[PDB]
């Protein structure tokens, strides 16, 4: 015997990473990073699927991927459209 030595898996951590998605808005939405308006026709900004947190798409590179903090008690709407053929 005294063979099998080994062992050490490592990797990132996907699960932080920001899940943000680019979609449009309604409203006038203000970043979170920066805190700037959001302005824009078509992809004006991001917003995560966890922390739905709007950003930038600039600014989604500088959030720090530290996601999934339970430390908030806000929490907006989402509306929708309608359409006819
Ligand atoms: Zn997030
Ligand atoms: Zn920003």
């Amino acid at each position: 015997g005294s063979s099998g030595s080994s062992g050490g898996p490592d990797t990132d951590d996907p699960r932080s990473k920001h899940k943000f998605k680019i979609h449009t808005y309604g409203s006038p939405t203000f970043c979170d990073h920066c805190g700037s308006l959001l302005y824009g026709l078509i992809h004006q900004g991001m917003k995560c699927d966890t922390c739905d947190m709007n950003v930038h798409k600039q600014c989604v590179i500088n959030v720090p991927s530290l996601c999934g903090m339970d430390h908030t008690e806000k929490r907006g709407r989402i509306y929708l459209k309608a359409e006819v053929a």
